[PDB]
């Protein structure tokens, strides 16, 4: 029934793939966290679907429709359950629309750096939801491996404003009521939907040309922020180049950062990184916008994989890095240290207090590193970009690596990697030959 994760068992429901949200959410008050909802999913099965199980924790749902008509529903524990009136085949798609209205619950769990959901702090609501928590705000199949595309309708009141992933298209007022439009044309895990409301304001930057792709530049900057929370001009520019001189085209239409008055992490929302204002450095942005390919494009088909996207994003600061005339070698080395005091463990993890955890940021990129030194940099870099192609519109994990390492770089790269990967072992620092 469930998506089956090894971390999570039961979040999101087999088969079922949401292909786009177009969700109505209205926030009364920013900085508290009530809401109401009104979205619609179109949804399609890789297998016959009796029912659509979207997961949803906090609100309570209080109409549904199925293509326009009345459906049976129920809303159970943390999962709404929709009857449908014949099951959804492969090939066809449905029209799942939900009225929802409540507060949305914060998952607590014991080890994640976070307490994922929809956050409320210092008149700003915003959501920081990886790995699951944008079922607290959005009924959903809250997993990784399903991706969709998003258009988000967000009511606020007039004295505030909003911003969400995707492309800013029109914004509407009435009886003191604002309405602004967002659509993210590109599929991303629900946990990349970026979603902000309160006192921001949009800030646009010139266009940065990719080749021939054209990559929209805006950033959003929430009142009361440190003094010196900025962005360094040209930065972004430059980082998109050696990014995507490494991984192939940026998969979005903008990209952009969301600077938050607030002290947390900062998250890979989709197009529009959530920064806290705690953790706007350079290597972070950097971070971030890897991410956009490894997370966001490339998505995970079990959370015991985070380190494909958290080692992936944490090499693309060593690219960076030596892309800036710096000592890629060194920062392996720093890697490395940060290892040799702590435990090993496979990078595939085993419990929930790992997925994030030392081993799966820097053992991750470690990984890379020796495979890269391996084979080489231009090797490697073809790696990369077949990586992320091989990828694309197919959830990633740990054993589809290796047997992409296998099939393109041959086996002796492949037992390199499958050190590092499984073992329990630290391998030795991977140095130049
Ligand atoms: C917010 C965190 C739990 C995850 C995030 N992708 C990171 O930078 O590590
Ligand atoms: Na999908
Ligand atoms: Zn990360």
């Amino acid at each position: 029934q469930s998506v089956g994760d090894s971390i999570f068992p039961s979040l999101g429901q087999r088969g079922l793939d949401v292909q786009h949200y177009d969700l109505h959410l209205t926030v009364p008050r920013p900085g508290e966290p009530h809401l109401s909802g009104d979205v619609t999913l179109t949804v399609g099965a890789r297998e016959p679907l009796s029912r659509i199980v979207l997961d949803l924790l906090g609100p309570r749902v209080s109409a549904a429709q199925w293509n326009g008509q009345r459906v049976r529903w129920v809303q159970t524990a943390q999962k709404v359950e929709v009857t449908l009136p014949r099951p959804l085949r492969p090939g066809e798609t449905g029209r799942l629309r939900l009225i929802y209205a409540g507060t949305p619950e914060l998952s607590g769990d014991p080890g994640l750096p976070i307490r994922p959901g929809w956050q409320n702090e210092a008149g700003l609501s915003y959501s920081l939801s990886e790995p699951h928590g944008t079922r607290g705000f959005l009924p959903c199949n809250d997993h990784p491996s399903d991706p969709a595309t998003f258009t988000v309708r967000v009511t606020v009141p007039a004295s505030a404003s909003a911003a969400a992933s995707g492309l800013f298209t029109t914004q509407t007022e009435r009886n003191g009521l604002k309405t602004l439009t967002f659509t993210q044309r590109v599929p991303v895990p629900t946990y990349a939907l970026g979603l902000i409301v309160g006192p921001l304001e949009r800030r646009t930057a010139p266009d940065v040309q990719l080749g021939t792709q054209t990559v929209h530049r805006r950033d959003i900057y929430a009142a009361g922020l440190p003094a010196g929370t900025t962005v360094p001009e040209g930065e972004t520019a430059r980082m998109l180049r050696v990014l995507s001189d490494w991984f192939g085209p940026y998969p979005d239409e903008v990209y952009g950062v969301a600077l938050l008055p607030v002290r947390q992490l900062a998250l890979e929302t989709a197009g529009l990184t959530t920064m806290p204002a705690t953790s706007n450095r350079e290597r972070v942005r950097l971070h971030a916008l890897a991410h956009q390919w490894f997370g966001d494009q490339v998505t995970l088909a079990d959370w015991a994989d985070t380190w494909l996207s958290e080692g992936f994003a944490t090499y693309a600061e060593l690219l960076w890095a030596e892309s800036q005339g710096e000592d890629g070698q060194a920062m392996a080395a720093d890697w490395y240290a940060r290892l040799s005091v702590l435990p090993s463990r496979p990078l595939r993890a085993t419990r929930e207090e790992e997925i994030f955890d030392a081993s799966a940021y820097f053992r991750g990129a470690l990984a890379l590193h020796a495979l890269r030194l391996k084979v080489g940099d231009a090797a490697f870099g073809q790696f990369l970009h077949s990586y992320v192609k091989t990828f694309t519109g197919r959830p990633v994990s740990t054993t589809a690596l290796l047997t992409l390492v296998k099939t393109q770089l041959g086996a002796e790269a492949e037992q390199t990697l499958r050190v590092w990967v499984e073992g329990r072992t630290l391998p030795p620092l991977p140095e130049p030959v």
